[PDB]
């Protein structure tokens, strides 16, 4: 439209293309969601829903312009994603106070969403974006199947799998918040290692991955598993590897509160607001990231 001036193509997301962009009018600096292709009911009212979820540590959506076969989805406009940071950070690590302010800020977000009735369901470190003042926001909120598959976006691009849920990846239909608390999980492990902790290439080498980590589940940690709709009595039986092997050098602290988020069992995995409670925070402080933008 022309409404926006693009200024460069930022991204190519999951449902469809993300520009930096300037209201011609105002001057304002946004991104640009833009989705081709009636909007699903279903749709159309959870993301005007998504609208009125404002925090912190969420990126604003700004507004929700349907027009002509086209979606568009404003949003604030933010320095980096953390899979960029993360790269750039790659030789020295995130330092430990920056990644336990990313980690309670993140929580922060969650717990936000979680007590309004809103899922993530696609957290990522590609979907994290930071700032020069030391904030970290949650992005891209996934749509409940709304939009699914379908089969792909309109477009290409391939999904990433290391940051799902294994009752996700079991086939549970009406998963819960706790899908989020296990891929943030997994975003503090790799954070922390600089290394993806389940980087699987397809659903089942990304769960066979987990079992590997983790121990095979069975009745005894995770009641009602062996029951799921994609469990088979022929998976392997690999035993838990022990904990202290899985993300060092990180201190008893940091540990006991990711062994919590990855907790099989959905109704055991700890909770966002819990989390924040978690001794791991007595020292949190807001440091600021060095950025080159």
């Amino acid at each position: 439209m022309e409404n926006f001036q693009k200024v460069e193509k930022i991204g190519e997301g999951t449902y469809g293309v993300v520009y930096k962009a300037r209201n011609k009018l105002t001057g304002e600096v946004v991104a640009l969601k833009k989705i081709r292709l009636g909007v699903p009911s279903t749709a159309i009212r959870e993301i005007s829903l998504l609208k009125e979820l404002n925090h912190p540590n969420i990126v604003k959506l700004l507004d929700v312009i349907h027009t002509e076969n086209k979606l568009y989805l404003v949003f604030e406009f933010l320095h980096q994603d953390l899979k960029k940071f993360m790269d750039a950070s790659a030789l020295t690590g995130i330092p430990l106070p920056l990644i336990k302010s990313y980690l309670f800020q993140l929580l922060q977000g969650l717990a936000f969403c979680h007590s309004h009735r809103v899922l993530h369901r696609d957290l990522k470190p590609q979907n994290l974006l930071i700032n020069t003042e030391g904030a970290i926001k949650l992005a891209d909120f996934g749509l409940a199947r709304a939009f699914g598959v379908p089969v792909r976006t309109y477009t290409h691009e391939v999904v990433t799998l290391w940051y799902r849920a294994p009752e996700i990846l079991l086939g549970c239909k009406y998963y819960s918040t706790a899908v989020d608390i296990w891929s943030l999980g997994c975003i503090f492990a790799e954070m922390v290692t600089r290394r993806a902790l389940f980087p699987g290439d397809s659903e089942i080498d990304q769960l066979f991955r987990i079992f590997r980590t983790l121990g095979t589940p069975d009745e005894v940690v995770w009641p009602g598993v062996t029951s799921m709709p994609d469990y088979k009595p022929s998976f392997p039986k690999w035993a838990r590897q022990d904990f202290s092997k899985v993300v060092p050098p990180l201190d008893e602290d940091g540990r006991s509160l990711l062994s919590q988020m990855l907790h099989y069992d959905p109704n055991k995995r700890i909770s966002a607001k819990a989390a924040l409670a978690h001794p791991f925070f007595q020292d949190v402080t807001k440091p600021v990231p060095h950025l080159r933008l």
